[PDB]
């Protein structure tokens, strides 16, 4: 799928298979998106989904309210469609 | 030295030896601060020094203007005094 990342330094477009995490695809495309635990247990890789859908079932930090609002932990999220994500949204959680 | 980190989720205080990078000390203290390259070549770990001094000689992403304004790449920065850093300042560079 095509993933459109709206990052502080600009928009980036990458290709990410349905069985690859968004963060992993971004790294393979030469981007340096933020992370820490890479295990769905913090909010360092948090973004916000603006279009499309993700599957982030292994995450455990976000509550249902936050996911409901579009928050995504990019280290454990697969795209299930083309997706637009606003990156660097950890602060928006607090 | 004592490092005061002003993070989205609150203030944290950690101890960081003069020969340990701020990010490494933070991780040892159980914090999950953002990073990517861990090599001073991106801005994912960027913060802003509000008090004290750091040595970040191995960094290579920030220009002298940015460092002049207090920006720090925490993955390759040593404290040379007690330091207060505002974390998650990558967006402030762009
Ligand atoms: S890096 Fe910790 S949840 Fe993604
Ligand atoms: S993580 Fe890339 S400069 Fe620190």
């Amino acid at each position: 799928y095509k993933v459109t990342l709206k990052t502080p330094s600009g928009e980036e477009t990458i290709e990410c298979p349905e069985d690859t995490y968004i963060l992993d695809a971004a790294e393979e495309a030469g981007l340096d998106l933020p992370y820490s635990c890479r295990a769905g247990a913090c909010s360092s890789c948090a973004g916000k989904v603006e279009s499309g859908e993700v599957d982030q079932s292994d995450q455990s930090f976000l509550d249902d309210a936050q996911m409901g609002k579009g928050f995504v932990l990019t280290c454990v999220a697969y795209p299930t469609s083309d997706v637009t994500i606003l990156t660097h949204q950890e602060a928006a959680l607090y």
